[PDB]
């Protein structure tokens, strides 16, 4: 058997990214087998995850940074779901699925199958295996539970909080113990925040004159933890609201992704009121990754955890998702259906 | 119980840089030589003062509170200082110790609460020490390298300010733990000293170096593991994009930053802390750092000044980095003073 194969190839480096940076191509096929002699695994491509540091891959780094850059020509590649075709790996059967790093493309050849992950709850949405039970929700996991070093009432903020990594640092945070509040770009997010996500409050950043003083307002007495997915003028009024000893997990810097780059003018805040200020990379995580599993499964089964995504269909929609993301035109976890 | 003069500097009003007129010395003010009846306070005798740059801060006025107090327009300027205690109130205080912490610009301070009053516990080291080296400034250094920045044996280290009170010790101790350790300076004066006194495998002069980032990708080839920050700024900026996976800074002080997305990628440890925090620390580190000090393997230079009157000028001296060394001003020889200096 052999069959199409579609495909988002990189068409070039980019130097903001364009739907033209991008281009699909359907005359392309590949063999419904692995290799003969092979440690492979052949999967079909199920659905695919939009993350925003996927725009950092698009451009061309001399020095290494902390993954390989995209070859121009060759597809697009980014965490998805997978079911498995044929393998020649034993710890993989047809039948199975799995969730790791896969190709923007109908089918994917894994040659390096110790990357995947097997996905050992079949009564969960697989399409969760992209964000809140995959790469995303992990961070947050992360991010939370060791690098904000928590403690149970302490004064919460999550920047982006209506996007997929967001949404669960709150839920972690409030289940927690903590006062958690939320900023987002509109007041359908900021509703969600209140309504679904059990946000103790939230407000709209697109819509507030002053973030120093906006904060001021939902913060009294400062902030204890910022979980940091924005970066730019927003961090600057963070830190004239934060408590000595405060604590910033540095997750993302989305306002620059695109900018050239902003600066911080705050910094020194930092030595009066003690605070760490720490960057951490979820790459570096994995071994957490088996008890997060189990947490959040069971959280998701005893309703105490809300997850909304925001899917788009057919892998020819999937440059225009990618885009969408740093325009805050997804409303929840990016997600692409390459074929259910 | 006799009462005597004391000479005061004071702070005739708040500052919006400052000018030796923004202080006034004053010879009417008097002092009872012993303590209130009924206080648990100890009367100190001053000798010696330290200038050191976070005064400048406290001649302003801010709305919101700041991490120290702000000065009193009127009342004299404090700060870190060594005494010898005339009379006392409180039992861990005896007549005849010598003792350091906040005290007043002035021949004698009443120190209401003695528990942040330290023990000299070494009067053969010159007292003038326990102004700088194993005083405040020194502790900033234990406290900075050995706990904020989590260093292992041969780690890449940077040290902004480096010719400093706070960095100079900085380098010392991280030689000596087993580390590569560059400086940074403003002056060849001092990168010369960085080198050849003060132990450090490199330095160079800032002022003189047009790209700061390549600057210091040539001393550290492969990256910096540990920066101890001083200045902040464009140099920040530098550090960070030399900063290795899971470096780590330790913000001391800084006298806009762009890079700052670099703490992710290379999952730093920005992190500040303040040594008023850590006084716990103290008596492990007076024990250390005093046998450093008869080893002969630690090196120390102070930039002392003599009598209260010239104190104005030498803090304002330190702000213009006219200090060669730890900027001291004596107020007062111990009795019995026999110590050689230069
Ligand atoms: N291991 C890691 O370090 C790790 C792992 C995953 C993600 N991340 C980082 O986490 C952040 C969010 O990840 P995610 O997957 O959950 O993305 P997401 O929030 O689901 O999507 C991006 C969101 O960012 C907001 N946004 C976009 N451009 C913005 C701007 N210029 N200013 C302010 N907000 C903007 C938008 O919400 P608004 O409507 O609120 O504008 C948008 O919904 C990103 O910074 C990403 O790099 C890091
Ligand atoms: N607990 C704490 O967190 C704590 C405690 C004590 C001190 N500190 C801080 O440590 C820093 C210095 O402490 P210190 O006692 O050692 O003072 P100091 O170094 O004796 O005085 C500051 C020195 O920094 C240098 N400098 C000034 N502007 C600079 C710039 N723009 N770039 C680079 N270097 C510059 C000057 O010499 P050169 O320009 O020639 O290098 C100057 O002598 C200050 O920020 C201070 O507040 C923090």
């Amino acid at each position: 058997v052999v069959v199409v194969n579609k495909q988002v190839l990189l068409k070039h480096f980019i130097p903001a990214p364009k739907e033209t940076d991008m281009e699909l191509v359907t005359t392309g096929t590949i063999r419904l087998r692995v290799p003969e002699g092979s440690n492979a695994v052949l999967l079909k491509n199920l659905y695919l995850s939009c993350d925003p540091y996927m725009r950092m891959r698009m451009t061309k780094h001399e020095e290494a940074s902390y993954v390989d850059d995209f070859v121009p020509g060759a597809p697009i590649t980014g965490f998805g779901v997978g079911k498995v075709v044929d393998s020649s790996h034993p710890d993989f059967k047809t039948g199975d699925y799995v969730w790791g790093l896969i190709g923007w493309e109908e089918y994917s050849l894994i040659t390096k199958p110790q990357g995947l992950f097997k996905i050992h709850h079949t009564e969960i949405p697989l399409s969760y295996y992209t964000g809140i039970l995959g790469m995303v929700g992990l961070t947050a996991y992360v991010g939370f539970y060791d690098i904000c070093s928590p403690k149970k009432g302490e004064r919460v903020f999550v920047s982006a909080a209506a996007g997929a990594v967001g949404q669960i640092v709150g839920q972690f945070a409030k289940q927690f113990g903590c006062y958690v509040v939320g900023s987002a770009g509109s007041d359908e997010k900021v509703n969600l925040l209140k309504t679904k996500f059990g946000f103790d409050e939230a407000f709209n950043y697109k819509k507030e004159p002053d973030l120093t003083k906006a904060l001021k307002r939902y913060f009294p007495e400062g902030i204890d933890i910022y979980f940091e997915n924005v970066g730019g003028p927003m961090l600057e009024a963070v830190l004239h609201n934060m408590r000595i000893k405060g604590r910033i997990a540095a997750c993302g810097m989305i306002s620059q992704y695109n900018l050239k780059p902003e600066g911080v003018h705050n910094l020194f805040l930092i030595v009066g009121k003690r605070i760490r200020l720490e960057g951490f990379l979820v790459f570096d995580h994995y071994g957490s990754y088996p008890e997060f599993e189990e947490k959040v499964v069971q959280l998701i089964k005893e309703e105490k955890i809300k997850y909304l995504e925001d899917i788009v269909e057919g892998l020819e929609n999937a440059p225009a998702a990618l885009i969408g993301l740093f325009e805050g035109r997804n409303v929840g976890k990016q997600v692409v259906v390459v074929s259910r």
